């Protein structure tokens, strides 16, 4: 077994070095009340890690347009980052255009409990999805053998926004649930007094006193995370080894 | 700020009780030649974590075809599991056939890690996928807010099980990668000697030595692969609320 | 094999969770000036439980004129509680007014010592009579198979009082104690002057020096004990389980 | 806070000294296939101590009629509690045939918990409830200024051999449950095979899935455990202190 | 300060993985009755870093002619090595033939003491000269901004063989010392007798009794190590830079 | 299995014997803006120690130039220091200038690691290159049997200077380095913006934006330490054991 | 404080490296039957240091008649002993025939507790006499300042012997004892039967029965130990700095 | 094993009984600028320790002209001190003017290292030679069975308080030395320059630059010096036995 950080904790406070320079987690993105999706990859110039790396690059747009920062990790140094950078450029035609950690020591891999049995030296492909007070909302850990599927990280980040923002949870499979489909749920009494007062109000669509919701996303939100997936679920129109 | 079993470890030995009766993980499902999904939620009788156990169960039949069972978690006693999944099929018309772990001193939360910062009672919604030789291969930690998307993780299973007969590794967003498609990645050579036996071979398509694929998945594999990912993206025809 | 509070500490200091919100133990009960009884069970929507909540409710008014409070606990959720109460409003036709602990990951009950060998997971049928000075004042152990005798806790409470306020002793049996019936007794000397002094004041009925009693007690308070111990005797008029 | 022995474990073995003679605890009655009650008084010679003994004297056939033993316990002398038997049996004309346990350096009142914070050097009115297998089935504490329900006691005993013998728990108040009556509980179903088996039974008088019940017992049994709790409920024809 | 293996010693025992395959040290080297220069450095693709592999590239034959092997080290992974191997025969025309460890956590590293305070992630230049026994001879510490001079290496290993075959020490500057040349040193005498019998014997060169010397390396011998610093003192009439 | 001072670190504070005297190192080098190279040898009045001692004396203005100062070290005694530097200038024809620490029980040996496993009772011929910062640059671990070369210690020191004042890291064998001669490397970029900046200034001659190097040394200055090298390779012109 | 060997213990067990060659003490001089008297001397080439040795080398005839070794120790290395053994031989005309101990770590001088406060650095001037069984006897700690009586150490040894072959002890200033000359002491009785028989036997010289002697030493046992004190109470005829 | 006080430590702080009363050491002398020599003997009423007694009492005003102070030492108590003194004066004639030190349970022995491996109960004959500044000058341990010779007590106090007001080393048995006879020695140069300034001034007698010696002691002084050795020497005139 292993340590990690835990969802709801504080992102670990530590200075890295990436091939942008030298920042502070998670205050640089707190400090510019952007959320960052912290990703690990075993090393640079390998073939699956590759891959994710133009993924989230062709998603760029779709992070910043939710206000989200990207920043990659690995044990490889920041002239492996460059060079690796400068070849997926040069031979994909896609540009990367946010930093990679450099952890040479694991000194920042063992503190996010990125070293899993698979391998000693390696970190797996693990995700922080950490919102804009630096707080862990999310964490995924993928093994070597397996690329992620980076549209689930755009609805993760998307769907936990509108929670926020509407006071809401998030059914499974939003927006596309088979009970309520974009319906948000609202959080359920944790009281006799709330129970009956969510009974006598006929303000929610409800199953039962816990099991209340309502549709109050916009149809652009709702649309821009069914775009999400639609686009996981799409053959590519061209494959970019292609036009390599 | 706690501790986890890891990727690549057996998963750890004990006996739980379900609603189904006392077995021990993973030797239950390990004795059957099954790999297992075991996911947690925070309690029973909560809006999104029945929407994730109607979305299972709608998925139980694509998990058995893949030779995986489910098994679900909560700190909620036995009765209180009978009970819920009562309540599930009158009111959404959805039966449950599969167990769900009672854990109300937190015994086993505490040694899978499943106890975070968010709540100090319940759990959060993790989710263990675990092969038939008991060796974890997948960890994913979502939050009390948010649903899981259950379509990921029949991917993962699907891909997983690709990867391991193929002798593959699986690119992002497989089956639908925009560099190679559905292809699947040769792991790159380790030594110089198998770098150049790799260039010399003409045997793979290839961007560099360390960037080989082929597409070894059968088309059957790959649109089960590409159902699950489209199910994911479309709004259902019919949501279960209205006939409730 | 096990911790516990002890009679003459004060109850251990704690904020608990409960279907009515969030209390801090003792103090919420101290700051009114009344006695508390807590008690515990080992799991909601258990039928020697259930009868217990429906003996504690049909005796609630008795509770009160005494100046206790009632507050149970067990390892299940605030939604269980409130769907057991529910259950039992619906079934048995008794409305539960009080409280009731959640405590899933067993804080409360390692703290109180209400795990014992008979169950590794459900606290046992402990009841904690705490005086308005947040003292412990007497402690109950029922098993798992056994319901308690709630006409017992209402005659400690009543006795308790009576001998605080009285300065008295309480024989076994009170108030039918077959050697002295409602008679309490004075606490005996403890030294010789104090001996001599008793034997020689003829202030009370008296076996011995260190065996004096008097009936301070009024007509009221004695017909009010004996109530208790009638109801625990006679074989109630009607069955709540025939108006289902 | 202190130490106790558990419900569901074996009183603890140990040899002790009583006014009969050494015996070693629980074999001494396991191996007469016994249940013993042993309970505790902080001093010999102390009034509200003497009526509880006379409580037990007067109710001996009684626990002899259900298969139980006696034993005292205080940290007097052996030659106190001889002094203590004959002053009761000269005083109050009543015979105690039971022994006593002399603990005067408090081993005893250590190893079961019986010393609390009312008293550095007198241990509390403990009464363990011990079955013919050793175990430890019920324990009671009550204070120094507070006699015993020697009643209860008795109704205690019968109702766990009741419950033993034809496989049931008790509800509470148990021969006058305001639900129930004089029926015993069928323990609930654990597994949603055996839920649905009960219901689909018609075996049993149910409430729910949960809460079955039937009247096994005779009438017998019945009117004995009631005739306990009207004697409780009984002023006394005559007072012992009358007879002098 | 930090620890490191030291001159007498064994070369710690240890598996290494390097772009040649999986080794065991010093046993690889030992079983072939081969000499081994262990050589680290701060990361692939830095300039002094690839102006020192290829120094050593270029004196290859040199070693291989002296039964010495070489063996690089840094914190990078092996496809980092495999790359930059690649990149110094495409861009400056020189195959690096020996093989580079990868210690992505710095295990290595750190077993060796090759963690210095210029650096907490990358390996100062350190360089062990182990024999064909195993053992630690000669340990140099180069900084990162300082390139070693490999001649002085070759002329380390050179005269470190020459000593062990002859039974011989080796003056400062050998084979240019400016009080005996060529020569060799004989062990100075440790005893009385061995003093006496060392100055009455007139077999060798003396300055004083511990001061004794022969000539007996070959012309062959001494004509390569004066070519090795004649290398190191000539100005290269072609630079590499201009080829490229 | 010895602890080390590290390249990077102050010198060790400490008070040490010499037969010039007490001195503070580095606190004596440092106060007068001078390096100084720290050396010691196993024993005094052995035949290798004497030909390093002669080596350096005859170097003597060569680090003087160098603003360098040299102070050596045995486990002898200063009477053993002052007779054998008697001996060398009686015997060699050279005076040995600097002064010897006297570290008798191997208090000084032990503080920097000059205790190996070749001899428990000497020193190493270990080297500390100290700058006027007092800060340790360079260490080197010669063994006993091996003379060391006394112009590559000139060499680094000289190279560091040139380093430290023109901002540059030194190549390989400089300044006769194979692929950019006498030039001096420009550190690496260690962030995209700064290679790609490098890359487009057209600044330096560069091999790739991570390569780049000019000349910047004077004429003088690659002369200097050419020098050192030219004459390590010289055959010496007369023997001083002839002219003895 | 310091830690040393004790009389009456055996003499540590220990190889030692002399200008003779490696031994074994005590068991070099035990399996000879010899005597040895171990002594300490701060550093050779020191004056009142060379002082003694050419005592000793006086007495060397007499120490070897009594059967009684010698070996020398200082902190300096073998080569120094050599040299400085040779000083004298050249300088005052008198040879060192017996070895002197190397120990430049201290680690012998550790083991005898000879470093002191005076020095950190040098040993004092300590004297262990062993006898033929490697049993201390006696232990003289001399300071840095002081030379030692070198005809008390033959008068210890010759005393001692005496003692042992004839069992008795030896009074104050023997052979010139004020109080009996040159008569040796019969132990006294430490029982009333041996005080008795003792007082009864006419069989020695008394002055009580705890102070009995007689004259069992030969005249030339006693000329001998006379002839040590004549030589240490006699001005010198010619003194040897007048010839050296 | 043993632990000693050493030369150079100031002499253990302690309050002591003596026949004569309380005093502190080594203040109590210190105070008064006095030296002293603390002795120790197995048991009063022996008779070596006896002989040593009448020495020391004989050598009283030799040691009080040289401002030198006698405490003995044994584990006896003060009453067998008193009894033994007057045994001496009575049966020998002669007074001991000096205190003992009574140490019944070798409270002062162990501090002082004076329980050695031949007697578990008895002090050996130690000595701790004791300046005015209370400082440990020197330390002789002899046996139960050897008296100790006190004229070279005597020497070595003179010949330390010679050495220290004329800052002087003392050879070898002095005051016959056969190198320099009564000359004392000048400490040797610790420097270069020191020992230049030595040879160049012929300032003083040398043999070397290291051995430089004086007269610088009086007549007196000489004399004094020669007669304590004399007396060691001299066949006693007549024997305390015969008169007495």
């Amino acid at each position: 077994p292993g340590s990690i950080p835990l969802i709801g904790e504080r992102f670990p406070e530590m200075e890295v070095t990436t091939d942008h320079g030298v920042i502070k987690l998670p205050d640089h993105y707190v400090s510019q009340g952007k959320w960052f999706v912290l990703f690990s990859h075993p090393a640079d110039a390998t073939p699956v890690s590759t891959t994710e790396f133009v993924s989230f690059a062709r998603r760029y747009e779709d992070f910043q347009r939710l206000g989200v920062d990207l920043i990659g990790l690995s044990v490889d140094s920041v002239f492996s980052h460059i060079k690796w950078k400068e070849w997926i450029e040069r031979h994909i035609g896609v540009r990367i255009p946010f930093p990679i950690i450099a952890d040479p020591q694991g000194t920042v891999a063992r503190r996010l409990g990125l070293l899993h049995a698979e391998s000693a030296t390696h970190t797996v492909r693990g995700v922080f999805i950490v919102d804009a007070r630096g707080v862990i909302r999310t964490m995924l850990y993928y093994p070597m053998e397996l690329g992620r599927l980076v549209d689930e990280i755009l609805r993760i980040v998307k769907a936990l926004k509108l929670g926020d923002s509407l006071k809401r949870a998030v059914p499974a499979d939003w927006p596309n649930n088979e009970i309520i489909g974009e319906g948000l749920i609202v959080p359920p009494p944790t009281t006799e007094d709330q129970a009956r007062a969510r009974m006598e109000s006929g303000q929610y669509r409800s199953l039962d006193w816990w099991f209340s919701w309502d549709t109050p996303a916009s149809r652009d939100d709702v649309e821009e995370a069914r775009r999400y997936l639609r686009r996981a679920a799409e053959k590519p129109a061209k494959l970019l080894y292609e036009e390599a």
